[PDB]
DNA sequence: TGCGACGGTCTGACGCTCTACACAGTGCCAGGGGGAGATAAACGAACGCTGAACGCTCCGG
């Protein structure tokens, strides 16, 4: 029985702590952080040609000090 | 000037979380200027006391 237990791997977030130097969410399981949407993910969404989902994953769901609160409202 | 070569300069070196941590050897005091806190007083205000005074229902001889 390996120590890759499912109780430690599982992590989820809708809205939690945010970073300070830039207002994106921070990372990690213990600090309620969000998954990283890297460059290759953004390439995949451009290859689909989904401008709106990419825009909301880059501007709404992070990095906007006023958009996040308005979207939650 | 053409030649290699000599050299410095410069760049990145797939992706994520589960995990994830903190940081270490040599001086010393006196004189003087400001503002923080405690003090006792002060000019003005309104806060009370004085019941008085106006007016009412009143039980009444």
């Amino acid at each position: 029985k390996l120590h890759h237990l499912v109780d430690d791997k599982l992590h989820a977030r809708s809205t939690g702590p945010y970073s300070m130097i830039t207002q994106q969410p921070l990372g990690g399981k213990a600090q309620f952080g969000g998954q990283r949407f890297g460059e290759m993910e953004v390439w995949a969404l451009e290859a689909y040609g989904a401008a709106y989902a990419l825009q909301e994953l880059l501007t709404i769901k992070s990095d906007d000090v006023t958009g996040r609160v308005k979207v939650y409202e």
